[PDB]
């Protein structure tokens, strides 16, 4: 990882676009740096940049523009794009830009850009919010599986104000259904005690989000510690259908809209790979 190289030279960012919470074209939404511009070595020194150690930094304040009116939170986050800069393929839809679970019909599988998926990342959470409502404070989503309108996976890190260590947990949201929650390390609760096995700020760790058919496996890897694995059976989740498309997300999604404007989340990634079939 080279400190003197942009993120698209330190990482393979050809299948990603970047969302940063500014509104430069006056459309009221977050800005998108699409694949072709991102991969020309885009870094703005404020939201998205190479660290002094070569890491790809995502930094995101509480206050700023959002991706749609359907969310209440800012993000500095990548969104997977299997078209890789081929703009004649649409962003949304079961097409060469997006993947489908292997459980979907043959039609959905042959049309899609990929079948099943594995997202791997290595990262350190540098900073989480310390301000705002008790139920929001300290939370950042660092990895996602997103579908047409629901989220098969949201991977959270949360560290509470008076704690030296933070927790890791996941949500699975069925198609048209509601979130199921799974604590992996520590606890998502706003009143949990300091997790003695938890993850500190600046501590390096790794995650793997994998889909084979209707089985989701989330693994947390940590040097010197056993892997932590959560399997989620999505057999009743309704994603094994022809009209659902899927994409990975990775970066910081700031789950706080109640703290100080300039409070923020920041995570540095050290490895980031997306793959399909």
């Amino acid at each position: 990882l080279d400190p003197q190289l942009p993120p698209s030279s330190n990482f393979d960012l050809s299948a990603w676009y970047l969302s940063v919470p500014t509104d430069n074209n006056g459309d009221g939404k977050a800005d998108s740096i699409k694949e072709n511009d991102l991969n020309a070595g885009y870094a703005d020194g404020t939201y998205f940049y190479t660290a002094a150690d070569g890491g790809m930094v995502f930094r995101c304040p509480i206050d700023g523009y959002k991706t749609s009116t359907n969310t209440s939170y800012t993000r500095t986050e990548l969104r997977e794009m299997l078209r890789r800069g081929d703009t004649s393929i649409a962003t949304q839809g079961v097409n060469g830009n997006n993947w489908v679970f292997g459980s979907a019909p043959a039609s959905a599988r042959e049309a899609a850009g990929g079948v099943d998926g594995v997202l791997r990342a290595t990262l350190a959470v540098n900073h989480v919010t310390t301000t705002g409502d008790s139920g929001q404070v300290g939370r950042v989503i660092v990895g996602q599986i997103h579908a047409n309108n629901d989220e098969p996976l949201r991977l959270y890190y949360r560290k509470l104000p008076g704690h030296s260590k933070g927790s890791v947990y996941i949500a699975h949201e069925p198609n048209g259904g509601s979130d199921s929650w799974y604590d992996m390390i520590g606890s998502r609760s706003s009143s949990a005690s300091d997790p003695s096995d938890g993850i500190a700020l600046d501590e390096v760790w790794s995650y793997e989000v994998k889909v084979v058919g209707n089985t989701l496996t989330v693994t947390i890897f940590r040097a010197g510690k056993d892997d932590v694995v959560q399997v989620v059976d999505m057999g009743n989740s309704g994603y094994d259908v022809a009209d659902q498309y899927q994409y990975f997300k990775a970066g910081v999604y700031n789950q706080n809209n109640t703290g100080n404007a300039s409070d923020y989340v920041q995570v540095t990634f050290y490895a980031l790979e997306q793959s399909h079939d």
